[PDB]
């Protein structure tokens, strides 16, 4: 328990962005339960749709502070509040499109307030992205990691397709703390993100993401 | 032709890098037959840029380049309805910027509208710690891919330490309507800074940019 | 089936790294149902090697992941006839490795033939500078793509200093026949010098490796 | 000088692609000084090769570049003693090559060894099915890194039924005694294959390469 981040809070959501040239804005409201790594959120685009691309691409961008971690790795997040953080982002697929996203979180009273810039560009006009073949994204691992006093998480990420097959993504994000924390070792945060519920063209979506922290789960044999 | 011999520019750039919001407003002229033109930007919001100027300049202007007869000329033909563009620039460190960029044209003057992102770079790196010293010429590789047009090429920093830091861009060029697409070809690039204040916020840059097949004849 | 509760290994590799050549021999032995392996590796030609001996260690066995029987083993399924893997491997300071291998099983005893090759690594690098302490334990990430298995996984070592260098592993494994494929995956791996001479010459290494799906159930 | 004005060329080549074993031997003969070359190429084992000879053509020169007397020539100041250079080839849809080369001189003649790897070509990519027609001319930009030499190119395979299939080009080149550095400098090229028989067992190529620095002056 950190007394500034309850057991149970809230999630507004601000995101603006454009992919291949089309801008978009997206409303989001949710709560979720931060020791616990489980939130839920419900997404409306307010501008820019029906979106013309697969809203896959932008659901990891919608919370660190829901990640379960154990008392002994550091919780770059949590200690952060209340001042909060902000996150930078690349998202390269591998047929050429490339994201990249900036993140503000903060807080006030039991909500967390996140403001999202998505960019999505050199997507193929017939790709899965365009195309809106994608099914949602395997469960992944992140690997946190620090660099010049931050926290860096790297992860491939893999889109189920349409027909079977997978569609993959290098995530490269740099987290930064609005003041000094406790810094982690080098760990991983599973992850699990997905669509509880959407209309027919991804106007309104429900979603969810459970994600813990932990260490290796194979022993080390070290002489 | 709704393009003539010269031309008036006006430019607004809007933008985050390493989290840093930033507005830039450009006025600029130039020759589009000539491949060559002239713009004037002020940091509006935002400044001084914490980050290096340079990252900036290439994203300031496609209808300003000279095409010889015998290559269609992409950008040009577009009008009036104009084109937009779609880029990514990654630098060798892994800093990454993506740009987006619409060009309308009214009267004798060319709009241009850019959006720009830059993450990850280092703290310590040449870009935040503003050590560049302006761009190397270039040579763009230019090519269709899916009935637009794609152009890639090898970018360099010079560094105030000495050597080069690398950019790789990939660019997609988007025409608002049909054109005759052009073939395999290149354009060479120079841009240039021609006066700066001490913090960049007011910035004169210069561009020469000419379309070209290769130099060397083919042999059989 | 052919593939018993202890197995042998005999190895050889031979490369080129920042234009040196060497040669690496291998015995080793292990438990494929139980994921673990031991492997005794020779320097043979070019030793001692003037680059980090870890970038080496991850190319030393497929057939030792330990498989849940709701994943179909690539691996195991192959023999008799086995397989033979490629890999790029892209440091993040631009050096950049590949490997070939070919496995084979005669009796009791793997037979793996690695063919590995670095290129442009700096010279000044944690590789040329032998400055690395190891790998970090990794997942795999492993899912078919046409009709072969692929396996994309992140991996950092650890620097001398503090801090991780980042490489990113790309592989496709080959069976030589049809077998049962799986879906998209996991694999633990952990792999762990357990005994090495002053520069590396002789090295003992070992390797654990689970395969798995996600730690995380799912709410749909 | 040890460089006449006519210079033979001995290569051999061993390489492995998508896991595919062969042996390439080859002879030639060019005129350094003027930035031309040809060379007939045999594959001696392996053949046929089931993947696009044209993968190997930019493998097979550098002293035959023509440079300016304003521009230092890595290449040529390197010799008796030579050069050596490691490469990475990454392809848009995810094939990577590797190639390390030596370059030795004896009389008046050439010693170029080769090793090649490539890895993870998609089977029904252009490269496994043998669709591409060639390189499109490029321009390789290089600049001093560490003391040596890097050349970066974007470059392009035509591809059979229209469009292009690109390569990024990473190169280190690396004299084997110290030689006046250039400064940051571009070498066009043109690789042409001449003549090849049915299943590229025997190959004559061709290709014209000159240095310069940009065609546009700078206004600043
Ligand atoms: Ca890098
Ligand atoms: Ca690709």
């Amino acid at each position: 328990m950190v007394s500034v981040i309850k057991e149970e809070m809230k999630i507004k959501l601000r995101m603006e962005g454009t992919v291949n040239g089309h801008n978009f804005v997206i409303e989001g409201e949710g709560k979720g339960n931060p020791y616990e790594g489980t939130q839920t959120m419900d997404l409306k685009v307010t501008e820019g749709g029906p979106l013309p691309f697969a809203y896959d691409i932008l659901s990891p961008q919608f919370s660190k502070a829901f990640i379960k971690y154990p008392a002994d790795i550091p919780d770059y997040f949590k200690q952060s509040f209340p001042e909060g953080f902000h996150w930078e982002r690349v998202m390269t697929y591998e047929d050429g499109g490339v994201c990249t996203a900036t993140q503000n979180t903060s807080l006030r009273g039991d909500c967390f307030f996140y403001d999202v810039r998505f960019d999505g560009v050199n997507f193929p006009p017939n790709g899965p992205v365009m195309q809106k073949k994608t099914l949602g994204w395997e469960p992944s691992t992140e690997k946190m990691y620090v660099r010049d006093g931050v926290l860096k998480g790297d992860v491939i990420k893999a889109l189920l397709l349409e027909g079977g097959g997978h569609y993959r993504c290098d995530f490269k994000t740099t987290y930064k703390a609005k003041k000094d924390v406790r810094l982690p070792g080098y760990h991983f945060v599973d992850h699990r993100i997905e669509i509880l519920k959407h209309d027919k063209d991804y106007n309104k979506v429900k979603q969810y993401e459970n994600a813990v922290a932990r260490y290796s789960m194979l022993p080390s044999q070290a002489k």
